[PDB]
């Protein structure tokens, strides 16, 4: 159909022909497994689309626009987090009926997910290997890898307005994951200590805290779902499974924002 | 097949987002993805509802309930996701709505499948799918088969319930009409849950499914209202809220009351 | 004050659940707690909405938005919690509904406060609170004061917007009537968000608040429908869905369209 | 008003006069702080009410009734978990405006919460000390402490139907928290390996997994909220704060149910 019809515009012939279970005979629960991932991948694509715009707004000092885009980003992350409730209706007995059809593949190979991790700041050049089979996508990942993260662009925004931001944030090896910077503590303390004056900065700090918290919630529900489905069995990717996902919850995108809590109003 | 992206056919899935606006409008991606995620969930919902029907045809109560439990969760995601589209403002929509066609989800085959399966049969709807004789035939099969509700009634008939003989054979293509003779049947079930726990649990599962479906319809309407404002249009969506899949289940609420409980 | 239970006054709070059924019916506790949690949330909502009004009176936009953000979250909890009551079946309710009085949340003072604050003023409602002259007077104060919406309009008037002079002084006890002269005002705001971002963001916050409130009304109605089935009754709840707090905000959707964007 | 009026039935004069902020002047955000806890305490009271009934149903082999009560229990836990989203709008700058008015009190002193923990199996006789000031409530906690938990009643249910349940579960020191029992693995493996036959047991196992998962989600959101409000500052109760809440996520009510995942369909 033409791009002006409902199905043609949405390219449903292509979208709705992408569900191909491998189990033989076809296991009833494999459709859920596939759709759970595909809906997530679509939301991740939208999330990346929105986050990229949030970065551009920050670079241009467009605060309200940045916040609006981040508001939608939070709603998308919330859908990604809420949907785990569907997959939790998948029991170990059902999963073991087709887990074998799956190869040594895993979410590790999710290009879109890695894209988000990179955009938020959890850079990992060593992650470019898993996508060696695909140079095209690998290239797009490299771009974000070599560019300032959402968090670093926020720091650059603060720098443009006279905040005491270290000179290194003007230019450095962006491919290296951000490391907790103690010198940023006084910067955020000032913001939280005078919110009427630094309302723009204050609102953005809380938006970032919201984003990270929602992301961690996604990681937690992910881990808990894996736990109830495969328990402590090793993952098809090669990790310890739950153990590895448990360590992921220890990661932090915006450490200084959480650390400042300990000194606010001291 | 062997890799994450290969198994999930992501090259195909992630190349299905093609905005028409040019210069490309930032908010068109949301418009597309909002529909596509919904279509994927609707496909899963049909997959599960078909299984629920099979379980009823096999007198498999707990299995039917488990499948319906997942169905409720899928309907819940479809309902909750409207919150994302609510961030689409009139200012943003007016920037790309002009390049879009004049259709809506009214043209969704997957959605019509759900309506049909639940019992809201409409032979006239087959016309809109004339362009697709394949999907038209696939939809006609559901149209000619008993709905999820009618299969529940047939299940009840197989176990002593006073289900009218008409439910054994009739023109299933016609949408179910409220049957007052079913009132005593549901009253007996709700008035003796200790004995009719299977039937009672299924009745409540159906009420859950319909209620969640109505919530989807309401959130849909409220989202459309805040985007384009106020048959067809939002008026048609308002009328959809007056539709009911399992009327007798809601009607029985007004007459249940016999107390068959033992000494307490 | 010094201890957890003392500070939260739990001895008082947790001794307020007194079922009337005897023998006590297991499901009456839910009925009570469902109402009490809602009343607590409504109290917080009034607390926040009052603050939102103060911020508008002080031209404090970001503060108003932050308070409204919390208000939306409170309304969301009030809406989501209906899922708990949906597990109350007709079979269970018929076991204790007889000992209950003939009233409903229509008699909720806290709820009426919210309706009034949002603009749905009704002097006649003061009568139902005649038994409580104190609460009647506290409610009358909100009745005689500009609503959250009218304070938003007054804020707009202070900054060059073509707000009618009538909004400077009038009988606030009367519910706001749809004003077509406000259409060009909101069109200008939505057609130049780069300049009117403050106004644009507040307009959308109000649409969010009203939409979430309507979702609460809908879930309320659907829950009542599945418990007791189908002016007064569910018919009255159905009519409540036709009420609107900020009509002009929804109406402008049908006429926005001027494109003031720079070259792109 | 009489118990037949709306306000009289719900005892609103008493319920709505229980919000007494201590800050001076009255801090705007203290009302949220109080109401957030009071709504939670009301849901916890309902949860305990429902869980007690679930236990009675299990003792009487009333499976569908038990499941229905657990379904409502899950919905209540979901409300308790979802509401954290309201409290997350409370920033460090707002909280520090009245955190001082609060004494050395903490959720540790929540009798209703401890009641739930005990009912689920996380027994701790040493926790009877914190409620020494209140012998009345302390007594009610002791009852559940000395009685079989929800999980142990499930095991006793399985025992009544011929499942290979250890004799110790017929009578033992219930005040002692349940310890992971390896001998239960074969019992749950059999259930998950033949769900058509053991559908009753299967459904109950999944209900318990649902309950524990939802409870852990509550613990996680609790911890994340504390993290964004007070950061890594020590709690008013006396613990490390986030660190302590982090260890709480390591606790498990029904270990055998999660451990069996590793051997299901081996
Ligand atoms: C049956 C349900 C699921 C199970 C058992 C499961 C299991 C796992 C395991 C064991 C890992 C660790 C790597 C390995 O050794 O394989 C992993 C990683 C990952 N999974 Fe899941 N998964 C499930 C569903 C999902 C869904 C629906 C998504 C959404 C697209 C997803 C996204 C991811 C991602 C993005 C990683 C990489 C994380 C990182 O590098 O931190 N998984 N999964
Ligand atoms: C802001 C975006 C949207 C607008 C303005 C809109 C508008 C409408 C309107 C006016 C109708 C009534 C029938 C007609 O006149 O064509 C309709 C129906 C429908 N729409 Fe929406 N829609 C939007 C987004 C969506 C999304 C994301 C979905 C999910 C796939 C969806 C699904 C449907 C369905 C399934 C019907 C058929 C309902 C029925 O036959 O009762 N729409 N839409
Ligand atoms: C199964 C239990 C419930 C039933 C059968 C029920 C029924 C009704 C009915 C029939 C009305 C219409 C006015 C009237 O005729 O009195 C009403 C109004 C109302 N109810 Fe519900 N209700 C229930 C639970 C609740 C709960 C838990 C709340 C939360 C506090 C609540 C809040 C309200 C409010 C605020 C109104 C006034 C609405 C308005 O004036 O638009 N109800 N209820
Ligand atoms: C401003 C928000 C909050 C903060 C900063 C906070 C902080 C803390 C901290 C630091 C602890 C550890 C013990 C200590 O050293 O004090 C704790 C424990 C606890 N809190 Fe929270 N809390 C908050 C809100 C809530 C709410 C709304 C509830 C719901 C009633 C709650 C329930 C509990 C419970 C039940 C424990 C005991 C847990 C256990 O023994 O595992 N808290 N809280
Ligand atoms: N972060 C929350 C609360 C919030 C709204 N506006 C704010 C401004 C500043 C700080 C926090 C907020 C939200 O985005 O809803
Ligand atoms: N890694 C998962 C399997 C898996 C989860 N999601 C996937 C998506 C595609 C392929 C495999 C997977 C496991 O250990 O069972
Ligand atoms: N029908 C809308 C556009 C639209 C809504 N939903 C759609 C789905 C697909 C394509 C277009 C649409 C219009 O008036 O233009
Ligand atoms: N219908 C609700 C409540 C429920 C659970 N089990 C039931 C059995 C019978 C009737 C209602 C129920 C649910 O599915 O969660
Ligand atoms: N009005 C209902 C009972 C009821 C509903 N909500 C209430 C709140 C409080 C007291 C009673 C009620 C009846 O017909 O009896
Ligand atoms: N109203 C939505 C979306 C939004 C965020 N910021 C905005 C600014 C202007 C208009 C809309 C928005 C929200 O509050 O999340
Ligand atoms: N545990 C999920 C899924 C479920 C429903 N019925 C079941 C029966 C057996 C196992 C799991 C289920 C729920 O309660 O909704
Ligand atoms: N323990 C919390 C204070 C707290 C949270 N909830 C409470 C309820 C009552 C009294 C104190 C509290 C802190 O460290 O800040
Ligand atoms: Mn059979
Ligand atoms: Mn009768
Ligand atoms: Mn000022
Ligand atoms: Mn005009």
């Amino acid at each position: 159909e033409g791009r002006l019809t409902y199905g043609g515009y949405l390219r449903l012939d292509q979208l709705l022909s992408a569900q191909q279970p491998l189990s033989e005979p076809a296991h009833h629960d494999e459709m859920l497994f596939i759709i759970q991932h595909q809906t997530s991948e679509l939301w991740l694509k939208l999330l990346a689309h929105e986050l990229r715009a949030a970065i551009v707004h920050l670079q241009r000092d467009e605060v309200w626009q940045c916040r609006k885009v981040l508001a939608r980003s939070k709603q998308v992350l919330r859908q990604l987090t809420e949907q785990w409730s569907v997959l939790e209706t998948l029991t170990p007995s059902e999963y073991m009926g087709f887990r074998d059809v799956l190869g040594p593949s895993s979410g590790f190979q999710s290009l879109q997910y890695r894209y988000i991790e990179f955009l938020l700041g959890n850079k990992n050049p060593q992650m470019l290997q898993v996508f060696a089979y695909d140079p095209a996508g690998q290239a797009r990942l490299r771009e974000v890898l070599e560019a300032p993260s959402l968090y670093e662009e926020f720091l650059r925004y603060l720098a443009r307005f006279g905040h005491a931001i270290p000179q290194q944030y003007q230019a450095r090896d962006w491919t290296a994951a951000h490391v907790a910077d103690d010198t940023l503590r006084p910067v955020f303390e000032r913001i939280y200590e005078n919110t009427d004056r630094y309302w723009r900065e204050y609102s953005l700090c809380e938006d970032l805290v919201d984003v990270e918290t929602q992301f961690q919630l996604w990681r937690f529900r992910h881990m808990r779902t894996v736990m109830r489905v495969i328990g402590f069995k090793r993952g098809t990717g090669g990790s310890s499974g739950v153990g590895f996902l448990q360590q992921a919850l220890a990661l932090t995108f915006f450490p200084e924002l959480f650390d400042v809590r300990t000194s606010v109003g001291v």
